[PDB]
């Protein structure tokens, strides 16, 4: 008969129970299938995870094994078996050679799981034989029943599509949190204050005595230590650089002509410029940049008897110094000029007034960063690609394998976010001045006008006129990673798609992109098309769109997420809310007045607890290029992935050499620090 040496490698996850026994039915390339063997698996203790189990077997010969089927075979206290991969060694009677068939899995068996052999196969391929072709249709059909487009009324309007799930637990086990502690990370109760050693500040609504006391929030519980911001935040040079190398580099842009509603006169800023330069000359030469937060106009701030918060709709003007530092030179708190809305300037205003003006500009930026730059443009805008993958692509498809490690965990975290971050009562609601409902409205307002053109990094930075800035470290690093990721995606795609026709006739990728265009990214209530293709007509379109996804799920998220402690650690560097309205007159600002506007003690601790949670990196995390749970079997794919890792290693080396001798190096896009996906 036919001998089969089946080796099962258990993954790093471990469910509850003992009897993890299952049955395995092999299936040959030509349809010849065997009988359900019985794999006995028993877990000694609860902690143990991983390991190998080898089984010798005998049954009907099938030839080349194209796929395997797994079914729960446990009797008492059945435990869901999380399997990394299966290796079946046999011999082809045709030429009596020992051949191994690797089956990359990384799934919980639960009920019944079918796993293809490593080789990736397009539906319009020649290797898509009958047995494969019939299975992949069933797989996708089954998945569509588990992964539907959500209709939660809270989030159906002016937002990207999302998965249908009431809670993280109501999701399929395969896309749940890989750590149970995660589900309870954004709760900010007394115990969370206590974890940071700050429970004595819980419920304390007093002002901070002075600006330096915010350093009290950095206890040994905060392992990153005291942010450099604590030492530099007052410096105009540091201030300017926070709009480039902080957590939100999406707003500032070259200004060739002032908005009519921002009447900055040369007299106000002339001595801040270079000798021999006027405001007009500076603009002609492209030395003037601006941060306009018009989008905050109309967004309501929290207004309750016991909690009132404020925000403005400011404009900031910056100057590109001769040594490549940008500095703030003018600020207007509200869009429309008026008697109570003057232009602030370090040349014409007091030092305390200037500090106040800067704090209000950063506060506006915080609103933008949290809701638009982070949550919307990373978390929510990327989720649709994960949902569409499950609904339209079989696990044998090369694109499914490509995106899998990068979309991992996004559905889980977003489902939690929809309950504990975004809604009223959530984290954002507790720390942002636009909390109380406005945080969602701000996202909706950006979405109504968003298109995927704003995701083309190269062209976005270019049309903003900021891609030439020497000390814009995010830009330099992001552009290296973008081009390296684009190369990788292109290599993979050109392995399986020989030409543009290969892309047209791939019915499965066409279902994928069509589902995104229709349900993933609805135009919104302004009818603004999001510029997601109706179909992929060539390989270049396919590569670009996928480059956007991989880059956003890994690099972009990392840059605007894990840098949050350096940015918000010291609250004054980037205020989350204001408890008093802005000043209406000059000369009124001083230390104590400022302390009355800035967050109180309880509020400040809440932010640190949140930021500390958002920057959680588990020891298991896999960083950019590290594909340990690789689904690719083709040796050509491995070559592409290895070249990828080599290109990343070179970027790491560049960033390190540039960061040499710096006090506060930009380190958030070092490949080894960039997770593969959005899992937090
Ligand atoms: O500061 C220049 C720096 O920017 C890079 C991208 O990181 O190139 C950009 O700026 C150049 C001008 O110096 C442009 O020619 C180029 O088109 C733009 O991408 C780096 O090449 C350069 O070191
Ligand atoms: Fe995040």
């Amino acid at each position: 008969h036919m001998k089969y040496k089946i080796t099962v490698e258990t993954g790093d996850l471990r469910g509850a129970g003992t009897d993890a026994s299952v049955s395995i039915k092999l299936t040959g390339k030509d349809g010849a299938e065997t009988s359900a063997f019985s794999l006995d698996k028993y877990f000694h203790n609860d902690f143990e995870s991983g390991g190998t189990d080898t089984y010798d077997q005998s049954g009907v010969d099938v030839g080349e094994i194209a796929m395997i089927t797994l079914k729960e075979n446990g009797f008492g206290l059945k435990s869901d078996w999380y399997i990394a991969k299966v290796i079946i060694e046999k011999i082809d009677e045709a030429t009596g050679f020992s051949n191994k068939y690797i089956f990359p899995c990384y799934r919980w068996v639960i009920k019944q799981l079918v796993v293809y052999e490593g080789k990736a196969i397009l539906p319009n391929s020649k290797d898509n034989v009958k047995t494969i072709a019939e299975q992949r249709t069933k797989e996708v059909s089954e998945n569509k029943k588990l992964y539907k487009w959500g209709t939660d009324p809270r989030y159906v309007q002016d937002l990207p599509g999302f998965v249908d799930a009431e809670e993280p637990k109501s999701l399929p086990k395969d896309v749940q949190f890989t750590d149970e502690a995660t589900s309870s990370l954004f709760r900010v109760g007394l115990a969370d204050f206590a974890n940071l050693g700050l429970s004595h500040l819980f419920g304390i609504w007093d002002d901070w005595d002075c600006l330096e006391d915010f350093r009290q929030l950095i206890t040994p519980a905060i392992k990153s230590g005291l942010p450099h911001a604590a030492e530099y935040w007052r410096d105009d040079v540091w201030f300017g650089s926070q709009f480039l190398n902080g957590s939100n580099p999406e707003v500032i842009r070259r200004c060739d002509k002032l908005p009519e509603n921002f009447p900055v006169k040369n007299e106000m800023v002339e001595k801040l410029l270079d000798r021999g330069y006027t405001l007009e000359k500076a603009m002609k030469e492209g030395l003037i940049f601006i941060t306009d937060y018009k989008i905050l106009e109309g967004i309501p701030t929290m207004d309750t008897p016991e909690d009132k918060r404020y925000i403005t709709t400011p404009l900031g003007l910056f100057y590109l110094k001769n040594n490549d530092d940008i500095i703030p030179i003018a600020i207007q708190l509200y869009q429309q000029p008026g008697e109570n809305n003057s232009i602030w300037t370090p040349l014409k205003d007091t030092e305390w007034d200037w500090i106040m003006a800067k704090l209000w500009l950063r506060c506006a930026d915080t609103q933008y960063h949290q809701m638009i730059t982070h949550l919307l443009r990373c978390h929510l805008m990327m989720e649709p690609t994960a949902v569409s993958s499950w609904r339209n692509l079989p696990s044998v498809h090369p694109v499914w394998k490509l995106l899998y490690p990068h979309t991992k965990g996004i559905m889980a975290i977003n489902t939690l976010g929809r309950n504990d971050l975004i809604p009223t009562g959530g984290a954002a609601d507790k720390v942002l001045s636009i909390g109380g409902g406005g945080q969602v409205t701000l996202m909706q307002k950006h979405y109504r006008s968003v298109t995927f053109d704003s995701y083309d990094l190269v062209k976005d930075l270019r049309q903003r006129g900021v891609d030439g800035l020497r000390k814009f470290y995010y830009k330099d690093d992001a552009l290296l990673l973008w081009n390296v990721i684009h190369q990788f995606v292109q290599d993979i795609i050109q392995i399986y798609y020989n030409d543009d026709d290969s892309v047209k006739k791939d019915n499965e990728i066409q279902d994928w992109i069509r589902d995104l265009h229709e349900n993933g990214y609805p135009a919104g209530s302004d009818g603004t098309d999001k510029k997601v293709p109706k179909s992929f007509e060539n390989r270049e379109e396919l590569v670009h769109f996928l480059t956007v996804v991989v880059f956003t799920c890994s690099c972009q998220h990392a840059a605007v997420n894990f840098s949050q402690m350096a940015t918000y650690g010291f609250h004054p560097n980037s205020p989350t809310l204001m408890r008093q309205p802005p000043p209406t007159e000059k000369g009124k600002s001083n230390h104590k007045v400022i302390m009355a506007s800035l967050a109180n003690k309880h509020q400040a601790v809440t932010m640190v607890s949140v930021v500390n949670a958002l920057t959680t990196i588990y020891p298991t995390e896999k960083f950019l290029g590290d594909y340990a749970d690789n689904l690719f079997g083709d040796a050509a794919a491995h070559a592409a992935m290895a070249k990828f890792k080599s290109n990343l290693a070179n970027i790491t080396k560049q960033i390190t050499e540039r960061n040499q001798g710096m006090v506060s190096p930009y380190t958030w896009l070092i490949p080894g620090h960039v997770p593969n996906s959005i899992a937090i």
